[PDB]
């Protein structure tokens, strides 16, 4: 996760991916890239930065991760990832969506926010809840 020179990009596998996302009630932005593709190499940094700008803006609610469609087949096949980069969003409870647009932290982040509100509560005092139920 956090090491060397890189933003807050989390590496998930074809097995843990479900144990990290499904096992969490938070938005997980799964992005599939190829180590032999340019369109991705240019996003490498764009995603790293965005992750931080998104995690800080979403207070951790909306996290950003990356996957290697070259090693991940279970997932890639599940939805069918052949055209990288491939940004996909997953929200515990409702079906996941397909992100298609600007490939720059500027845009990537802009979206994450549009969701943050959906799940995570807005900036305004509010009761927590009696034992979450």
């Amino acid at each position: 996760g956090s090491s060397g020179s890189s933003g807050d990009v989390i590496e998930l596998t074809d097995d843990s991916f479900d144990k990290n996302v499904l096992d969490s009630e938070d938005v997980w932005m799964v992005e599939f890239y190829a180590p032999w593709c340019g369109h991705c190499k240019n996003l490498e940094p764009e995603w790293a930065a965005a992750a931080s700008e998104v995690k800080e803006q979403t207070k951790g609610k909306v996290k950003l991760a990356a996957v290697d469609a070259t090693v991940n087949q279970v997932l890639a096949s599940r939805y069918g990832i052949r055209g990288f980069p491939t940004i996909k969003i997953f929200q515990k409870g409702e079906s996941p969506v397909d992100y298609d647009g600007g490939r720059t932290r500027s845009d990537i982040v802009s979206r994450a926010l549009d969701l943050f509100s959906d799940n995570a509560p807005p900036p305004e005092l509010l009761e927590s809840g009696p034992s979450s139920g």
